[PDB]
């Protein structure tokens, strides 16, 4: 037995993190080849953030209004340009630590690692999920902005998230590395509703498989259910509906444990209806939804 | 609001991890200057592990029985030697990625990051605590051995743990980087009792401060207590006794929140006696003890 929330090793991302300063605002930037990527709101004053015209604000700014440090190395900004909500600062020097990378837009319920940074220096790494309502439940203090989320696939760093905003309701929102927000959010200090979150049903089932593999079996019961029966119970408890694609994705875990996916759904159903009766599963007293089936396979097979 | 279990960035440790093979056994090694450190049990056969004489087993082994890979780079073992339970393999080449480092022996209830590795390749990073019974509740699959725990202080990687054993009771045990086990454990496949674990009282109080700072206040009550009153309740619920040193260490968190340490103990007391009544604190339904006061300060101040 043994199963923890695991982040990807952060070394490949650490050598890409820089410090971006505009006026009283300093936050984080991502230096890949000759381009530093950061939130375009670095160019805003506390005042501007209320109702920014980023076209007109970006026109008033000059190269030299951007102060980009990497440890010591002051990097010289030789151009500035806007892609949706991300600022691209062109610099004189191509990062010699630039890993093999792609930019990807992930789906809701997928996980990624965040390298949490303050003034362009890495502080910590943690594992996150994209909530179904396209928010992130994270740790971002006041200069955490422009910190990035990522996955490592074979030899390639897949950058999927850049941190932009804390919402007045104390949740986080941000963009892909092309500057398109996840969810309905805008880079403006206004009231913005996240709307109803749900629990990532396929993740909870992945985690129940993780629990069986690590010896935790009390919640296995003598029932199956159909997808319809289950989804009627899911909808009552604000669980995401389960699709046949979800059942297909859980197949290997099914095969490893000899427990059919609908058998495990019948377990989940009872846990939703009667709670845990004061017991725990993998040392937790609530149902965990921030492990994907892929995360559980990786950790339960190396 | 926002508070997650955070590991240290792992980049400085990633460039030190190698693959060590002896016979059918391959595990992980830590390459600092011209020395690879791994568990001495790499030299054991499944059979030997039952009752190993490591002096006599190490004498039969030659340099060339040790196969040490770093990515590609086959490293040539030019000597082999034993310090308590750690094997030091001398190699021809000094790691050009050797960070500034120290070896430290941590106390029970302190935290550290583990870079979890399989065949000398980093898989993941997670935050751990040294349990009061000197075990680690972690994720170590069958080639996770020789993976290391560490802290980063200013510019210095402080290596504090090397993974050696899973105990038949499914918990983990290992050594400092001088090869002295934490706790009563030996590197022999026998039955070994961990003995009674307790909850790290000072950590739970640190985490209740974290909860107040991030807006979670339902459990604040109108009571104080003395250290004696509290420790009588602690001992019943297998909590570590709280000392004046513990109260001293929580001072800054006390000052930040305007809540006296004994006031928070009076909160903890009620939570131990009546449970949570089906509520949560920082999204958890049980009391968390794997954040130190130092971890909470770092995360609630950058
Ligand atoms: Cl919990």
């Amino acid at each position: 037995s043994g199963f923890r929330k695991m982040a990807f090793p952060s070394g490949k991302v650490e050598g890409c993190m820089v410090q971006v300063t505009c006026g009283t605002t300093t936050l984080n930037g991502l230096w890949l080849d000759d381009v530093v990527y950061c939130p375009r709101h670095v160019i805003c004053t506390s005042e501007d953030m209320l109702n920014p015209n980023y076209e007109d604000l970006l026109i008033r700014k000059s190269n030299h209004n951007f102060l980009v440090q990497a440890g010591n190395v002051q990097l010289r900004v030789i151009g500035h340009s806007m892609q949706n909500c991300v600022l691209k600062l062109k610099v004189e020097t191509a990062n010699p630590k630039t890993p093999k990378y792609k930019f990807v837009r992930i789906q809701p319920g997928q996980t990624f690692s965040v390298l949490a940074c303050y003034n362009g220096s890495p502080s910590g790494v943690y594992q996150c999920a994209m909530r179904p309502n396209f928010t992130v439940k994270g740790s971002f203090l006041n200069g955490s902005c422009g910190s990035v989320g990522f996955n490592i696939d074979y030899d390639c760093v897949s950058f999927c998230y850049m941190h932009h905003m804390e919402l007045p309701t104390g949740v986080y929102a941000g963009t892909d590395l092309e500057g398109n927000f996840y969810g309905p959010f805008v880079d403006r200090q206004t009231a913005q509703a996240a709307g109803t979150d749900t629990t990532i049903t396929v993740n909870v089932l992945a985690w129940l498989y993780a629990a069986v593999i690590n010896g935790d079996r009390w919640f296995l019961n003598r029932f199956t259910t159909t997808l319809n029966d289950f989804n009627l119970v899911a909808m009552k408890y604000n669980y995401e509906p389960l699709t046949q694609d979800h059942v297909d994705i859980l197949g290997p875990l099914s095969a490893q444990t000899g427990i059919a996916v609908l058998d495990m759904c019948a377990s989940l159903k009872e846990l939703l209806q009667n709670g845990m009766n004061g017991r725990t599963i993998l040392g937790s007293a609530l149902l965990e939804d921030e492990f994907t089936p892929f995360d559980v396979v990786r950790q339960c097979s190396g």
